């Protein structure tokens, strides 16, 4: 019963792999290069961990070799690989295609090589496949676990963000379509996880680099912004802590009540200024080294944008989510401590 995790070098995946190893699972991670496999193996230093090389999830039958090799021992699959970095003017080839093709590739590989062996697939979708991007600030829209981003292929590429959100939406659509079309052929049950913007520390301190992964780069850029930088105080989106996201993925293949569930991971609205306020509150001795405190935010005026109804998700998961102030605090502390400032 090993666990296969797609895209094991990224921000969220490294936490997922940490939780899996905490629970004594045997783990096979997918990474682009031997280069990245070598560094990861030294970071975890755990004999239960191995990596296979998948250079490009969009390519033909990308995951077939893994299942030809380990098909008999893999019992659970976490499909977390999807493009988050991409050329702003290659939205199809860098973003939508690998999102969709990586998902078809993973599911077809299971059907071809382990149809009666793989028991559960937990797929990292996104809050982006549930929400409507241009209605994040609309309090009359309520989102729940059965809501879908209505983006179409025609209007998907309005800008880089709608494109990414469409990439997650189209990929998830294909996953459920595959599941409904192959109920009797393949044995695995699918669970999708839908994080909103994921904040929290990098799994390893050494991965605190000059530029972080996209979601935490939001925090990192605000933390290093000149004191006079204009900070938006208007509602931006929902957040979730990476450690809750990692925990949720692992539960996702363990708990039978999470079968066929879309899990909506949000724990609070925020603006950029709400993040900046944590800097000033929690590290007052650094006041002036980053933009100032301002309590006049949408959030502090009762303004949180579209309504999040994830009561079903919270009941199913049963563990309590990490609050915003702590998530931001831990992100910031790890950066400042790495820099020798606190
Ligand atoms: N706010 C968030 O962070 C957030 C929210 C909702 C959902 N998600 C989803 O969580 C998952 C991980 O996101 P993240 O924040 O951890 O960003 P990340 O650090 O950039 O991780 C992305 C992972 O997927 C790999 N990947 C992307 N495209 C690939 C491709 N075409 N072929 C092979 N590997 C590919 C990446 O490897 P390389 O770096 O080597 O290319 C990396 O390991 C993604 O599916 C993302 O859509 C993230």
């Amino acid at each position: 019963m090993s666990v296969l995790i797609s895209g094991a070098s990224g921000y969220i995946a490294k936490h997922i792999v940490r939780v899996l190893l905490e629970q004594n699972y045997k783990v096979i991670g997918t990474v682009r290069s031997q280069d990245k496999a070598d560094k990861l193996l030294k970071q975890y230093n755990n004999p239960n961990l191995s990596y296979e090389i998948v250079p490009e999830i969009a390519n033909l039958d990308a995951f077939d070799d893994i299942f030809k090799k380990h098909g008999k021992e893999i019992k659970y699959v976490i499909h977390a690989a999807s493009p988050v970095n991409f050329g702003a003017k290659d939205l199809e080839k860098d973003l939508v295609i690998p999102a969709i093709n990586g998902t078809k590739n993973m599911f077809e590989a299971i059907k071809k090589y382990a149809p009666d062996t793989v028991e559960r697939v937990v797929m990292t979708a996104s809050y982006a496949s549930i929400m409507t991007p241009h209605r994040q600030n609309d309090p009359t829209l309520t989102l729940d676990e059965e809501t879908w981003n209505p983006v179409t292929e025609e209007n998907a590429y309005e800008n880089v963000f709608t494109a990414y959100c469409a990439s997650k939406t189209f990929a998830e659509k294909e996953a459920w379509k595959f599941v409904k079309e192959n109920s009797d052929a393949v044995k695995f049950k699918l669970t999708t996880i839908h994080p909103s913007f994921v904040f929290g520390p990098q799994n390893f301190d050494e991965d605190v680099t000059k530029k972080l992964n996209v979601s935490c780069e939001i925090i990192n850029g605000l933390l290093h912004a000149p004191f006079d930088t204009k900070v938006e105080k208007t509602h931006f989106s929902q957040f979730i802590d990476v450690r809750d996201v990692a925990k949720t993925h692992v539960l996702g293949f363990q708990k039978d009540e999470l079968i066929n569930q879309r899990l909506l991971l949000c724990n609070g609205a925020f603006s950029q200024q709400d993040i900046v306020n944590v800097f000033n509150e929690d590290f007052p001795e650094l006041k002036g080294q980053f933009p100032p405190e301002d309590k006049d935010t949408d959030l502090n005026k009762g303004v949180t944008g579209c309504k999040i109804d994830n009561e079903k998700t919270k009941k199913l998961l049963a563990f309590e989510f990490t609050p915003f102030h702590k998530t931001i605090h831990d992100t910031v502390y790890q950066i400042l401590h790495k820099e020798g400032r606190v």
